[PDB]
Order: C-alpha cells, then sequence, then structure tokens
C-alpha cells in the first residue's frame, strides 16, 4: 500500500497519538463502571480511526481489532491513570478506590501501575503501547495484505518508540531493554483482560461486553 | 549468583543444553472420542510437565529465586510453556499440530473435544507465524525462558522486590541476548528492533491462548509442582 500512515516520521506518529488522546470521563460499583465504560467506548472507536494506518483496513478488519483489543485497552488507561495514585485505581477522578473497596484484578492492576511507575513511563510510550494493543491484539486470529499492512504499522511504532528512547539519550543497549520491558509489560495486561473477561461472564454479565455488530454500527455512524 | 554474569554466547549454549526431550501413547483406538483424546492429551502434558520441571532449574536465573517463587511462575507458564514447545515443533506441518512424533493432528481432529477446535485454530496460526517470520531455534529458547520468567514475575518485602528485581536484570540479559543472535546473523539495528518487538508481541498471543486453554477447560497443583522441584 502506497499509505500515509507508513510515510510517518516517529515525529509525526508520537504527535498523531496524542492528538488522538481521549479526555479522562468522569463518573452500585458495577453500575457505575458500566456507565464509564459505556462512554469511554464512544470516545475508543473515534480514537482507533485516528491511530495511523487503521481506517486502511476493511470495516470487519477494524472490528475483529476492537473486539479483541477493547477490555485491554481500557484496563491500559486506567493503569495509566492510576500510575501518580500508589495503591489506588483512577476509574475516574471521581471514582478513586483502594484494595479494601475491591480483589483478584484489582491486584493484578495495581501491579502494573506499579511497574509503569518503577520505569518511569512515559506519556509519548504510552500512547505507543495503547496503540500497539489495538493493532496487535486480533492480528493472529483473523487478509494476506491486510495482516502484512498491520505488520507494517506496528514496526512503525517500534521505530517511534526507539526513536523516542534515543531522542531521551538511552543507550542501545538501554533502548532495546526497554522496548522489551514495554512490550513484556502487554502479555500481563493481556492477561488481566482475559480473567476480567472470565469474571463479567462468572458475575452475569455477558451482556455488556461489545458485539461485532455493535462495534460494526458504532464504526459506520 | 553468576546468571547475570553470562555472556550472549553463554546463555544460548545454556538454553540449548537445556532444552527437554521430545511420545505419545502407542496404537491408541482410532477415531478418537472427546474422553480418550483428553485422555491422551493430559497422559504427554502430565510426562512433559516433570521434564518441564528439570528445563525449569536450568534456565540462569530461576534457582537463584526462593523455592515458593519458582513454584508460582511455574504455575502461571506452565501451559505457554507447553503450547510454544507445540507451536515450535509443528512449524513445518503446515495445518497440523505435531503434539507427538506419533500424533500429528489436524483442525478437524480438534473437533472431537467441545471448545478445542478454537484453541487449535489459534495454535496452527502462531505456528504459521513462527514460519513466516523464520523463527530460529536459538530465539525459540529465548522466548520459552521468557515466558518462564515473565509470565508470573507481575503476580508476587525488601525480598520481594530483590526477586522481582532479579527476574528483571535475567529478562534483560535474555533480550541482549536476542539482539546479539540477531546482530550476528546480520540484521541491521532497525531490522533488530523490529523482529525483537514481533517476537515477543507473539508471547502475548500465547497468553491469550493459554488463558482460553485454562478456561474451555488435570491443572498441575501448587504441591506437586513443589515435590518436583525439590527432587
Ligand atoms: C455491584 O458492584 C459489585 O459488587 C462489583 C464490583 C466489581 C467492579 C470491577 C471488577 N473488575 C476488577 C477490578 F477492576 F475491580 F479490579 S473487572 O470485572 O475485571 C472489569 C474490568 C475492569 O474492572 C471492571 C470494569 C468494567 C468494564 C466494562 C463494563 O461494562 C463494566 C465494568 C473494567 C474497567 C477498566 C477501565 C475502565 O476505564 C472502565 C472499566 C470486579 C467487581
Ligand atoms: C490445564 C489443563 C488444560 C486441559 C485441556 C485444555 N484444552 C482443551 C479445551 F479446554 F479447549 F477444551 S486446550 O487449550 O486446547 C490444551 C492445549 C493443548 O490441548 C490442551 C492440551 C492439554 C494440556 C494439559 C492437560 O492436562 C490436558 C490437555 C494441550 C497440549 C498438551 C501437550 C503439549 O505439549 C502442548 C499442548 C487447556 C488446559
Amino acid at each position: 500500500k502506497n499509505s500515509l500512515a507508513l510515510s510517518l516520521t516517529a515525529d509525526q506518529m508520537v504527535s498523531a497519538l496524542l492528538d488522538a488522546e481521549p479526555p479522562i470521563l468522569y463518573s452500585s460499583m458495577m453500575g457505575l463502571l458500566t456507565n464509564l465504560a459505556d462512554r469511554e467506548l464512544v470516545h475508543m472507536i473515534n480514537w482507533a480511526k485516528r491511530v495511523p494506518g487503521f481506517v486502511d483496513l476493511t470495516s470487519h478488519d477494524q472490528v475483529h481489532l476492537l473486539e479483541c483489543a477493547w477490555l485491554e485497552i481500557l484496563m491500559i488507561g486506567l493503569v495509566w491513570r492510576s500510575m501518580e495514585h500508589p495503591g489506588k485505581l483512577l476509574f475516574a477522578p471521581n471514582l478513586l478506590l483502594d484494595r479494601n473497596q475491591g480483589v483478584e484484578i484489582f491486584d493484578m492492576l495495581l501491579a502494573t501501575s506499579s511497574r509503569f511507575r518503577m520505569m518511569n513511563l512515559q506519556g509519548e510510550e504510552f500512547v505507543c503501547l495503547k496503540s500497539i494493543i489495538l493493532l496487535n491484539s486480533g492480528v493472529y486470529t483473523f487478509s494476506l495484505e491486510e495482516k502484512d499492512h498491520i505488520h507494517r504499522v506496528l514496526d512503525k511504532i517500534t521505530d517511534t518508540l526507539i526513536h523516542l528512547m534515543a531522542k531521551a539519550g538511552l543507550t542501545l543497549q538501554q533502548q532495546h531493554q526497554r522496548l522489551a520491558q514495554l512490550l513484556l509489560i502487554l502479555s500481563h495486561i493481556r492477561h488481566m483482560s482475559n480473567k476480567g473477561m472470565e469474571h463479567l461472564y462468572s458475575m452475569k454479565c455477558k451482556n455488556v461486553v461489545p458485539s461485532y455488530d455493535l462495534l460494526l454500527e458504532m464504526l459506520d455512524a
């Protein structure tokens, strides 16, 4: 493809993703969280359309990626928002919870926030990671041209991460180490998403996960 | 500990040397029932686990951890480790899963067990991805060791902070090792960072498959893992 996305510099990629960032939204615990997530989803769709390369995909492939990524995306945002509140999860500025208000999944989310803190994760890195989640989470479960495009965009995001690190003065060795540390946390975000989904099902909340058709209609709108 | 003093070459040699052996029951009644196929796979996994513990003990850094932390890591990783091994064995058999030399199954056979075809299809896609990437054996063994160290590190006092820090340093050494292998192969710096990312991103898919596998469902107990570690 002669795609605009593939011509982007590291700086343009960061700029696009920072510009696409949704606002931090305000708020029965499950009731509150469901209402918040539902409002977040609307923003997520519109954000996804702004991730470079995402709209080059067929509508079907866009929906597939969103279906596979949505809860991981919510989670990573939660973790980012909570990074400067040790021991707490900032679901919203008016819904900031500690463990006691929880717990298995709460504890996993808190450990991720601690990891982000210990690594001094930067906003520019965060937005790259969130975009990787969107592009990567569904890419192994899809056509050939689409997968190739996704992987080329993913490679651009890698290049962008490395450029950011090099600009901040990290040595080559530090760059590769940090890249790996950031990407390895994604496996834990996937794990938490799967546990979350298993828990949404266990609480009889199958209804609240967005369907293929819901996402499709939301993308078209 | 000297694990963190290893060179990239020594890390690769240690991991290659540590590799566990590769059979299923001879002449099982075929076709399989749901019960009989699950019986075969359970028997195979159970025997593989014993060799997995022996392998884990030889992953540089692993035995520096407390016994409790060793078991925690194995509890979190065991299914992913079995699955990556399966995917690796299956690379040169497009459309098939080489559970054992004598148990080579296609996706239609996954249908014999309720819920299993979906996991089979994900495993097959991973094998195709490894093939498309020309995954090398030296890379494979690094990735498998990453899984062991990474999967449970986020779900663990001064001691605990030192345990986590040690794990992360060993993970850093394996990263360095992967990069060295790539640089030695002649990849450009850009190509190196790209391939590293591509490989680590597949690990999130392996996680996913393990989680789904665990669900749809014979899981090894804390006590069994601990006994095997001590023996
Ligand atoms: C009646 O109220 C109750 O008793 C039940 C209370 C309760 C409350 C949360 C629980 N989880 C574990 C966590 F986050 F708490 F640690 S979670 O299921 O994995 C699930 C995941 C994550 O936390 C839940 C919630 C969610 C998502 C979609 C919905 O439609 C409704 C809720 C998430 C979320 C993350 C980021 C964000 O920006 C917005 C939402 C578990 C029991």
